[PDB]
């Protein structure tokens, strides 16, 4: 099976391509693509690592050469926030490239699962959906917003706080991928019970994790490595399910039953064709219930903004 | 165990910290250091990955807080080469950085094992030694020049050629870490046989693998991801050995018996005190015999340079 990374030259893309080179299954194929002229050399550098994963790099305006026969297309192209900005600012910046990149996909590998990393996810996914719809090949079970970073961050904070082994904690995270739209279902963390203030303090910390990294890098980029690792966990999950592994569950922003919004991140059962079943968000706590409602308007706005950009 | 990465904000440094954060044994501590102000931000980014490895970053002029208690110190600091340059050409821009870093290691954690990644390793390892000898704390079982990257490139090219599974091949490589001092013992590869010609092409390819990447990145930088992977393997081998594991063997550049030069790279058994035993380079073919000879001049020359730089 072939995986294609769009935006492989940036900080997130390189960390991701490194992880995938070293962790995809023997026999997999990985093609990298980016406008950056360094791109082909990023592949040559990775080609030197001794794993049964064939790698190739392409530069240019045409991504087409690395989308041929692609099964999974991970999109991390774009740019990221510096100190001050939010996640609803570089909009025209990236939305454009997402728009462009999603188009080449539709023409070249419509039936592949597409994972969107480029922020702001809430909006960029909607834009990709509209482009896929417009081109007449949209498969709503094959378009996901990679929100995995919010999951691994919540795992880490819950572990440290409660003194648990970090690999043994998995917290479900629902909603969206930015600020208020990010909701940790802490009431559902087995074996651990929290106090209202911990839930409050933790939720805040989890929602502001990205800012924590920006202020620390003092305007030297945002999270790139952990983002890389997370995108890496998600790509492998997608790849495992596509190969028939059963029981693969990941929360991800997708087009659902519209119960809360056209797009919403909830627990997903993945299978040979992408989303196999959209799990329920389960029983919420008063706090989660409270928080779930107050972010709605914000979420559909992002979605809105996304739809607009394409249809007009 | 505590691992200190010096020069952590560069491309090698960051790819290396990413791999070590997810791969060191639970319980380990990872310290990052670079003069670049972004460094502490890099650690915070990595601190978001849920593994039981505590990580912190430090910036500034003084590496002291990074070095307190380190058991392993990896030095990837310094400038990489530009298209056209050679590994020898980096001596001037890197000698002082190495000198400064190693002195702080000497004052703060003299017992730690030191891995010099900074090129030209043939020369920078010699500088480090003299510096340690002058601080009066040099342990030749504790100072190594990381050449692991020549190994993994060798296992890759050999596998692609002979149709073997990359993970099953281990070609040993001795000499030094440069265009003509890198000698792969293709004759000792258990299982495969090569033709006069094959050995000829493979050998050149392995020796210029570094340039292959610099050229391919067209000025963007040299091997950084394959290099981060190689230094990670080496660092994992060292740590497993410091912990008591047996049978740990890695080729590295160190002060040996002197049979070929003050420093030479050969198979080394690693143990709880650093280099445990330097294994014999074994059986050489006609060709390998020629190579080994052809290069000694350059090597002693390369070492001579690092020495007078500290002495003179
Ligand atoms: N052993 C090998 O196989 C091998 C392979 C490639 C490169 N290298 C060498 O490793 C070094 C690293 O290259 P790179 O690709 O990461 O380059 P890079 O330019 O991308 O990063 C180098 C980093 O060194 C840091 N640095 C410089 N002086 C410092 C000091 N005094 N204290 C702390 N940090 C300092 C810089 O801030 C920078 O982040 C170079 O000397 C390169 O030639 C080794």
């Amino acid at each position: 099976m072939k995986v294609a990374v769009l935006g492989a030259a940036g900080g997130i893309g390189q960390a991701l391509a490194l992880l995938l080179k070293t962790q995809l299954p023997s026999g997999s194929e990985l093609s990298l693509y980016d406008i950056a002229p360094v791109t082909p050399g990023v592949a040559v550098d990775l080609s030197h690592i001794p794993t049964a994963v064939k790698i190739k790099g392409f530069s240019g305006e045409d991504a087409t050469p690395a989308l041929e026969g692609a099964d999974v297309v991970l999109i991390s192209a774009g740019v990221a926030r510096k100190p001050g900005m939010d996640r609803s600012d570089l909009f025209n910046v990236n939305a454009g490239i997402v728009k462009n990149l999603v188009q080449q996909v539709a023409k070249t590998c419509p039936k592949a699962c597409i994972g969107i990393i480029t922020n702001p996810v809430n909006t960029t996914v909607a834009i990709a959906a509209e482009v896929l719809k417009k081109a007449g090949v949209y498969d709503k079970n094959k378009l996901f917003g990679v929100t995995t970073l919010d999951i691994i961050c919540s795992n880490t904070f819950v572990a440290e706080l409660k003194g648990k082994q970090p690999g043994e904690v998995e917290v479900p995270v629902i909603g969206g991928h930015s600020g208020v739209t990010i909701l940790p279902l802490l009431s559902q963390v087995p074996g651990v019970s929290f106090t209202e203030q911990e839930v409050a303090d933790l939720t805040k910390r989890i929602q502001n994790a990205g800012t924590e990294v920006v202020e620390a890098k003092a305007g030297g980029g945002s999270a790139t490595l952990s983002m890389g690792q997370a995108a890496a966990r998600f790509g492998l999950s997608l790849v495992r399910a596509l190969q028939g592994e059963q029981g693969v569950v990941e929360c991800a922003y997708v087009e659902g039953d519209g119960q809360y919004a056209r797009f919403f991140s909830q627990p997903l059962l993945l299978g040979k064709n992408g989303v196999e079943e959209r799990k329920s968000i389960g029983t919420l706590s008063a706090f989660e219930q409270n928080a779930l409602e107050g972010m709605l308007d914000t979420l559909k706005k992002d979605i809105a903004l996304g739809q607009e950009f394409v249809n007009k």
